[PDB]
């Protein structure tokens, strides 16, 4: 008898079928969710390319711990403010999860962040003069790739084609 | 929109799981859902009890043809007169398939139903004296019963076993 596992292997088999309206209620009705993303090439690019809804939407969704998200949503801070998001800058220092912890743990390092926001405007010769706009993404995401995970797609149906397998050869 | 089969067997484990929001969702996201029932004895203790509201229902979930209806529909008129519920009854003879076709195939047999149906009164002994009520429930009953498949609960989680027994015979490696 297999436990949660199964339902995992449910939920694969929705988000390939496009039922994310019944993917959307087992993941709530059951308290279990994926953990897995298509590749980790594709998280990878979206912090490469800067796509940073995707990726905030992507992390929040594996519900990676604060702690790790910390450098990442100070980087997207950064690049917000960079292209003059201040409502958005200053809604993700104030709301996130990352944040309200960075504040706790480094206030020090918080308040840096916090006078970047209120810059009369962004330099990026400063702020990207020790290291640049590139390598702080190429940092972030070599370390998230570490605590994303990858599934063999169609899990449940490989193991249905087993099923017919063994049926086939046990009916000799 | 493929594995109509592979739906089904979510569908009852999500049943079996009390996952029942879900299974609604799933059941109207894809637009499928069991031609299967728990067990006959639910099914025949239905007819049997003579619960005809549940029975239709099922009968109608499980898209059996009209004949094998023609006569579970004629006992429910039949019973319906006897509660002298003749607009209901006169209702049901009329707008339901399975007494269309009656009407269409043994009119003779739909004309002694509308007879019925038209008595001033109900005579029990006639009707039920040459069989019983009760005997006429259990005769559908078993046509019915053997005419619905039941299916082993918990298929998804014996399919699984089953790929686990596969991968210890050539999985390993």
């Amino acid at each position: 008898i297999e436990s949660s596992d199964v339902i995992r292997l449910i939920e694969q088999f929705l988000k390939e079928s496009n039922l994310h309206r019944t993917l959307a209620i087992l993941q709530e009705e059951t308290n279990v969710s994926l953990n897995t993303v298509d590749s980790i090439d594709g998280f990878c690019n979206e912090i490469t390319s800067g796509n940073w809804d995707n990726v905030l939407k992507t992390v929040q969704s594996l519900k990676l711990p604060a702690k790790k998200l910390i450098d990442l949503y100070e980087h997207v801070i950064i690049e917000l403010v960079e292209l003059r998001e201040l409502a958005t800058a200053r809604l993700v220092a104030r709301q996130t999860d990352p944040m309200i912890l960075l504040k706790q743990i480094d206030p020090d390092r918080f308040a840096r962040l916090e006078s970047l926001i209120n810059r009369p405007y962004f330099d990026g010769q400063e702020v990207y003069g020790d290291v640049s706009k590139e390598k702080r993404r190429s940092v972030i995401a070599q370390t998230l790739s570490s605590e994303v995970h990858v599934v063999a797609p169609s899990r449940l149906l490989s193991l249905l084609g087993q099923s017919l397998k063994w049926q086939l050869h046990q009916g000799l």
